[PDB]
């Protein structure tokens, strides 16, 4: 008689389970952790509030934490990223999960609250796993007392790490965190190659547009912008890249992309005259990858070529000024998560109007909203780090320290390189790759242990 | 004219060298931007720089930038095969002491470095060092330790040289501070990677004119040089396999679309022929070493390689390949300079029509510089703008004149501040005609940076 | 009003299908340009076209172009899994007879084709045929030969269908002329190649969501489909190996940077398990058949494949893979529609956690249409502009009205003239915003062409 | 005392011979024919006038023809394409060759005349091997009586085939020809992949310019244009393609290139007003690939970005209006086959002028002029076809046939597809590739012999 959950359709559980069994065969690092730690039950007594896209891959993450002793209460960190069959399989396993594809904003907030509260009272949570910082923020702002029992937060993504570092800088972070994002087997795997796999995937599912031969503008060239640009270039798009960081822009040039600004002289003065209208008027597809605000703004949207596709693969939908489009332009749903935005006005639209844009996932994370996000074998790296980070902070028992000791232990850190390498080795073996072993003479020659780590912490890969 | 303080292959190549220097200047906007920015201030007035780095056209623009900012220099190459003789000639013709030519012997290589250290039989009053690989740094510390008392710093170009500096610092044997120029992003992520992408397949074509498309390559290493090398070959249509000891680098190779293999069965290098994956090596048409390590293409691998395979090294030192084994056991047939057929049939003489040979490029020395011209000017622009900024910083710091307590606080091996890295990158981007967008105040506040940068924390890996 | 002459999955999907048709029209400038150019002339007035081709959104735009030019049509899909139900619904809601849905049984497939042939229980007075693969053409010749007496021509879409027509022509059993639409350059070297580049990786991702980067693929065939398929996988970072029986196609694979291998030791398929290269197949994560031939992924290959490899076919018919062997011997577990795990442990049930299975896509039917949506509109634009021109040409030639003696002289399988191929291509290029240069009179004289084209002799291969 | 030759430096012969021995190991199809036909001596009595780039690869061709029984007299078909060590090795082998890198136009014609004449009188030639048609034209226009004894021409390249078809159309072709160019193992190997290998090779050797991130315009997208565009795109250039053929342009789009015209709306009205100055002002590299005339014209050259590189990889230098540059602008030699063209005026230049273009090989075929042309393992296919073509026409004995039989055989034809396949099979095995053998049932299913041919003559590959 389990009822502590809410999903779209519990009868999808059997399908979800079939895809979970397949995903386990694609996630050797994560499954290897089940075997390595199962006997030791390192998460025995952990009670984890988790907030991250309720996909099949997150299902394998959840069942790994439970297999190692944890109790969890789960929600998705995006209104469109849940795979309903994954949520169903997790619920059917007796695990509290509150998540479905297509939540309203109000439902999204309610779902997080259902993880925080059990039977109307704060759950006795002692760990947090977060993707983007929304659950972290709610706890700090609305349930600060619960943080007195929490040993740490393990944060998945660049945006959530930024929010943690803001708190650390201001002295408002109440518990230590692991920056999972900046393991190399996360940032340079998930953020880059994951978007390479899933960006063109989502655009095809949403529009079925030919990409070869067409013009794309990618805003940003950090890890997601790099992966996104490659997702498009490898399909034969002519990709142009915009950046505010000259080092990232230099990489784009060397990688064979033309670097351009939406604005004359690169100066974003807020006027239509600033827009390079010739450039925007030839762009068939714009993708925002920045984690910044309004990098595809109203004047850019006004200038875009007719029938261009607009999408965002950064964490939050405010990269694109969708608010402007809601206020001024008529939205025509093609199918779920695909809207034609008619620039002729707000008072209805002509069904045969030619002056529209296609917006994907209403501006939300497009790879998860219009497809299934990153593939299992990539998420294997990210989520193996998550499990190790949960063990790392839980075994350190920060919440049991006195305030003076807490002050010394309060930090936002990445996992040690040795763990990063351990994850990477399992990933390589999953491809059938064979890593060479240094001879003692060679290890001595370059000043490393035969067991690693093989690089200093400053190395950038 | 009157000036005799140099040794180059042929001073009459100078005019040709000058024509190419003028072209290179137009390909190096960051470096020439610094030349124009600092010319009036002469920030290197009084600097006396010992330089040891490949005497290419690109190094020529670097040398003449340092001189234009007020420095005096004495130069040598850091590799026996990497000099461009017309570049050396143009520098010498400018009245600049330079001792370098393509095809030095080891003895002549050492002699050239000593000629920069000595002027008229006695130590020059040097006070700065620019090095690439650490050979000059090593000779100063071991044979001329007194000279380091007046030297304010070392600016070191490359991964191997930085490693040697960090070992000395840990041991307490480094006598002057250094700037690690290699680990600017506009160096490591530009020079080490994209430079080898440009120049590896370039050197293999000049040396052999072999078709690469459709053939099998094994790249040993997947750090920055191995990444660029692997791309240099894959973009030509090679089927590239990658070897690594570092599982994170191996993971990148897999995701980048390469099969990761080991020359040894199960990756175990126990020094026996039985450990060699002979089936694998018997299929490889080209092996490239990129590691900075020792003996990563060893005797047993060379014995097992497919007949007529090409063997080369793009790491700093030739000991990546066991060429000494090949000198001792096999007969070398020079095809043309820096290209040898190595006949595995025996030591004394060979059949001119023998089919069982390997082709070795540049005698195992850095192949891009040995068989072609190294990285192109527009890439070296980033590396060498960093060098100029590094020379200015350490010369103005005046380490050798500081009190002992201040010396102890500044005796380190450090990179340049990220703000300067970004300023070099901006000039490189403009050189492509790229346009960098400026953040609005709100956007800068939103991500927690200044509109002027720096745009990333120091931990950021790009 | 009272239209019931159709059968589709769900007529209430029509509004959705119409939304997607309106989008597709903006992606199909060559086809819509023909609709605008010929609509007033009504060149297909009086044409009654039996159509058998994948009932997709793209086919919807084709159907409504033919109708807009004056034709009546009766339509079915040429594959049991390729219909898009919202496309079929939109066409039915427009009052056009269509009999098609995704997931037909073989019996239903045949019934749908017969519903186009028969109207109210009697042969429709058809006078034109548009086919993809030859199934409708075969049924007419075998079962309804009297209907062919009134048919002016067949316009055939695909390589396999063209092969079947040429067999009939050489055997003296072809009853009406055909236009080989496949071998327009704007079809074969657009649709067959780039279409599969777009849609093969698309279908694999939708069916499995597997990471492709770093994994091993074997592509059987390197014709136009095999070329596009190999690129679909290589651009994702797969390590792709290619098999071929044609040495010229194999030469291209090598030069394109693929390793060319055979499933069989030394390429010799003697029918025994012993001839299988078990080491090779035990490394393969994905096999794709692209040949139009029979049993190119056979029972012994399936037995040797790496555990959990994906198996799929993008050639026209499912007999490229020996699925019958798998139905007879192994247990099938449906993951979701058109995705099956085939458990090699036995036929009678399976362990849900068994690790020894293959994943078969679309039950071995055309995978890009079965697990995704086939080629994109802007590619199908070229193919279907050729179809419309071909229909116009054969309809206006009125073969069925000729005396027997003249029929004999007119019976042929021909391609469209190059000038029309070029005109289709020009509209495609304009759709990308490309700008074609016009020859000066002197340049056209210099190379021996008219300024307006055709620009190449008929022998040119592009 | 063999002295019937003219080369730059006979002392280079040992070096040339070392490189020929290497090249033999890279040319399995050509060397396979040499070993296969040595016993039969099918060219015994053949006296071949040869005119084709005197490279190491041509050396292996020459020695194969001689090994099969032919006598030859040889010249290069371009003033810059000879490898002097290849010429020296051939001369030191006792074979008449008149060729060096850097001939004048007058010397170029002298070298061809030296092959035609022996001891001051027409040689008793009976076969022609040509590349570009210059030797063919000299024979038809200046030595027509010699064609009475000649059995055929085997023509290497697109431009030369065009000239043969013009002569055939006009009734002026006096002997039959095999179009070697349009074997698939030539046209779709040499013309495309050869330029892919050797275009960026030659630009690097001439300029050492970084190509990544820079803007290129390739004029033409036939086989040479396809291979050239790939040569630049694989280095990271942003490549734009121009074409007059919309089918070739369609391919360029699908291959991921932006298709543009130097002229507004594609219309060249001969004036500067028709030039897309904005486009050409952004181009760093222009490469002509057309076989046409004046496709990089004076107004384009005036509008190009300062310091742009200009080169031609089509057969003849008139693709670029170098005549205009010689008349109006000052040429500064950087090094052999590399000139700065100073647009400041005709009479002298400032050594530090910034307004110049870099011209490679004085507009002559750049891959052969500034590098070594195609690699041996590509030229293997072309030159195997050459040997088969020489054998076929020599054995047909056209010169001896009665007039009515000549009429039936006066044609320009390709080799049979079976031979094309057999060349390709040897090339594939040179890579270690393994071709699968059809079963009898499969051969019956697709209607081919197990031995091939596998495709109808209409197939385009
Ligand atoms: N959708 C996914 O699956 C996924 C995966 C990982 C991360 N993310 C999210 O994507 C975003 C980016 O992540 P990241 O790791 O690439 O971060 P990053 O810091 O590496 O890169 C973002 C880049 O955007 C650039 N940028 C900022 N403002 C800009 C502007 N106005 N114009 C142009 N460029 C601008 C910055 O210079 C920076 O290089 C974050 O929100 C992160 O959480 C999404
Ligand atoms: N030729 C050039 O122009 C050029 C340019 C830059 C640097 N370099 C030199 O190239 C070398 C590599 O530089 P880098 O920046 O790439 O260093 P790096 O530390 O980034 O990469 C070297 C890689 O080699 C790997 N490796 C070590 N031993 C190995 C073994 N036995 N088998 C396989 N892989 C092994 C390491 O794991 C590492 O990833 C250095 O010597 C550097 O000075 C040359
Ligand atoms: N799914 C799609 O959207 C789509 C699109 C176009 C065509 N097709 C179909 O795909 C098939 C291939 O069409 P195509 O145009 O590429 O034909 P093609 O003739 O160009 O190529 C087929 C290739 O298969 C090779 N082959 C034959 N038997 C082989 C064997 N046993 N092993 C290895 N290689 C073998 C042949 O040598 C040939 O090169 C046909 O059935 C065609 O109708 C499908
Ligand atoms: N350098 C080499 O090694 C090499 C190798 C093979 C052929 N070639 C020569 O290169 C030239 C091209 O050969 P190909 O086989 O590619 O011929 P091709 O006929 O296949 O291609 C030439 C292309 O140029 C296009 N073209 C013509 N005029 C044009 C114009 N004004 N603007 C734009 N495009 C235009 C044509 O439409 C055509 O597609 C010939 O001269 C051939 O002899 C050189
Ligand atoms: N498939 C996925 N599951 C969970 N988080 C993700 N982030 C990106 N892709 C994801
Ligand atoms: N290397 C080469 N030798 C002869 N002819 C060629 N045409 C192109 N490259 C060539
Ligand atoms: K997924
Ligand atoms: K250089
Ligand atoms: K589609
Ligand atoms: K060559």
């Amino acid at each position: 008689g389990f009822t502590d959950y809410k999903v779209a359709d519990i009868t999808l559980a059997a399908w979800g389970r079939r895809e979970l069994i397949i995903a386990e065969s694609e996630m050797p690092a994560l499954m290897g952790l089940r075997r390595k730690y199962a006997g030791q039950q390192p998460l025995k007594g952990a009670k984890i509030l988790g907030c991250i896209h309720m996909t099949i891959q997150t299902g394998v993450l959840i069942e790994t934490l439970v297999a190692l002793g944890a109790e969890v209460r789960w929600s998705s960190c995006n209104i469109f990223s849940t795979q309903d069959q994954a949520a169903a399989a997790i619920a059917a396993a007796g695990i509290p999960v509150f998540a479905w594809k297509g939540e309203t904003e109000e439902e999204y907030e309610w779902c997080i609250e259902q993880t925080i509260l059990k039977d109307g009272q704060p759950w006795d949570a002692n760990m947090v796993l977060d993707d983007g910082g929304d659950l972290t923020e709610i706890l700090h702002k609305k349930y600060p007392q619960m943080l007195e029992r929490i040993h740490g937060i393990t944060e998945e993504t660049t945006t959530g790490v930024h929010r943690l570092l803001d708190m650390l800088k201001n002295g408002t972070l109440k518990v230590p965190a692991i920056n999972v994002n900046d393991s190399v087997t996360k940032s340079k795997n998930d953020n880059k190659y994951g978007c390479r796999h899933s960006l063109n995937d989502a655009i095809k599912r949403g529009t079925d547009h030919l990409l070869s031969g067409k013009q794309a503008l990618v805003i940003g060239y950090g890890d997601v912008g790099k992966g996104s640009s490659q997702s498009l270039r490898q399909e034969g798009m002519i990709v142009k890249v915009a950046e505010v960081d000259p080092i990232c822009a230099m990489q784009a040039c060397m990688d064979g992309f033309e670097v351009v600004s939406p604005y004359k002289n690169g100066i974003n003065d807020g006027t239509e005259a600033s827009i390079d209208a010739a450039l925007l008027g030839k762009i068939d597809l714009i993708v925002t990858t920045t984690g910044n605000v309004n990098v595809c703004d109203a004047n850019m949207l006004k200038a875009l070529k007719k029938r261009a596709v607009v999408c965002n693969i950064g964490h939050f939908d405010n990269e694109i000024d969708t608010a402007f489009m809601r206020k001024n332009w008529a939205w025509e749903e093609v199918k779920p998560q695909v809207h034609k935005i008619h620039r002729t006005g707000k008072d209805g639209f002509d069904a045969h109007n030619d002056d529209y844009l296609i917006l994907l996932a209403e501006g939300r994370l497009v790879n998860l909203g219009n497809a299934t996000g990153h593939p299992s074998r990539i998420m294997d790296g990210s989520f193996a780090n998550q499990v190790l980070a949960q063990i790392h902070l839980f075994e350190q028992k920060y919440a049991d320290l006195p305030a003076a000791e807490k002050a010394k232990r309060l930090s936002v850190e990445v996992l040690p390189k040795k763990l990063d390498e351990e994850v990477a080795l399992e990933m390589v073996k999953g491809f059938g790759g064979v890593v060479t072993q240094l001879t003692p003479k060679q290890a001595e020659y370059i000043g490393v242990s035969v067991e690693g780590p093989f690089k200093p912490d400053t190395y950038r890969y």
